[PDB]
């Protein structure tokens, strides 16, 4: 059905703002976001059907999540914190909403020009995090 056709691919990561803060509002501890923030991280998106699959492999972690649009699952972090999550496209952007311990972050996906772009928001602290085709 040719849903979320520009995100599908592999993505590396080439630059990133105010990540360390965007952890520290969500609660990661100092070692881990030292080496999580060292990171340069290989994002692929892909799609089969209904289901979309976003894997990221780096030095620090290696994580994947399968979800269909909607659809509530479950997701464990990459500095561990089991989350419920759900993904849906709005506008063309991908919002993947994480509810943990009372606490909620959102993470938005979009493409812009032959980037994909990625805000991470918690509370009133954003990180925007951009890659470019691997
Ligand atoms: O995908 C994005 O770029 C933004 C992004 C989106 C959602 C979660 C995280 C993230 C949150 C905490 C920690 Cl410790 C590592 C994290 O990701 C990683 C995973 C591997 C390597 C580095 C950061 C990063």
């Amino acid at each position: 059905s040719h849903m979320c056709d520009a995100f599908v691919g592999t993505w590396k990561l080439v630059s990133s703002e105010n990540f360390d803060d965007y952890m520290k509002e969500v609660g990661v501890g100092f070692a881990t976001r030292k080496v999580a923030g060292m990171a340069k991280p290989n994002m692929i998106i892909s799609v089969n059907g209904d289901v979309i699959t976003i894997k990221s492999e780096s030095t620090f972690k290696n994580t994947e999540i399968s979800f269909i649009l909607g659809q509530e699952f479950d997701e464990v972090t990459a500095d561990d914190r089991k989350v419920k999550s759900t993904i849906t496209l709005d506008g063309g952007v991908l919002v993947h909403v994480q509810k943990w311990d009372g606490k909620s972050t959102t993470i938005k996906r979009k493409r812009e020009d032959d980037k994909l772009v990625v805000e991470c928001v918690m509370k009133g602290v954003t990180s925007t995090r951009v890659y470019e085709r691997a």
